[PDB]
């Protein structure tokens, strides 16, 4: 499940398609916990394409529901990213993930 909470401004019509590399200023957040990842620190805003299963399932489906300029807020379920396995040292198992996502993309 992907729960979108959009901070309003954008256009609402430029949607990502297949094979389009898009740019996201993501910012990860643990529920009742601190941060774990952000693109604002590296300032390398993560040019990734759509439709190759590169990103996790909670982040891929939310990018298809956003548009250019929009600033949403993800709520990623554990069963799609790390709930059974868990990343070693960073994400424990059964973890609900929160992301500050703005789509200022290309292509």
């Amino acid at each position: 499940g992907v729960e979108i909470e959009t901070i309003s401004p954008g256009d609402g019509r430029t949607f990502p398609k297949k094979g389009q590399t898009c740019v996201v200023h993501y910012t990860g957040m643990l529920q009742n916990g601190k941060k774990f990842d952000s693109s604002r620190d590296r300032n390398k805003p993560f040019k990734f394409r759509i439709g190759k299963q590169e990103v996790i399932k909670g982040f891929e489906e939310g990018a298809a529901q956003m548009s250019l300029g929009q600033r949403a807020k993800l709520t990623c379920t554990p069963d799609v990213a790390y709930g059974a396995t868990g990343h070693p040292g960073v994400i424990p198992p059964n973890a609900t993930l929160i992301f500050d996502v703005e789509l200022l993309n290309l292509e």
